[PDB]
């Protein structure tokens, strides 16, 4: 929608530095994640125990269907949400 977009670009840009997704970036993978059943709500990354099954299903589709786009952005979530949670 959009303050959870802010949360994560602001989130993000103090574990990734300058080398973070761009907002357009991620409101795109968002829709993603919510079309493809993955995910309901933009607060859904906030579950830790719901990444495993969103890497192993990008992953997929991105060596089924040739194409890494929507997985590079969740590589980057997934970095800096990972380093946020092990504090
Ligand atoms: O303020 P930053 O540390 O430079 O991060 C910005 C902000 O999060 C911005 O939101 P806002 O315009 O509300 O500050 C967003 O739109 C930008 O993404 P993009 O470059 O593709 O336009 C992002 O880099």
């Amino acid at each position: 929608s959009e303050a959870v977009i802010k949360v994560i670009s602001s989130a993000c840009k103090t574990y990734c530095g300058k080398t973070s997704p761009s907002k357009k970036e991620i409101g795109a993978m968002l829709s993603l994640l919510q079309k493809e059943g993955l995910l309901m709500s933009p607060s859904d990354l906030y579950s830790p125990g719901s990444w495993d099954p969103i890497t192993a299903a990008l992953s997929q589709r991105a060596m089924i269907l040739g194409k890494s786009g929507e997985l590079k952005t969740w590589g980057l979530v997934l970095g800096a949400l990972k380093a946020a949670r092990e504090e």
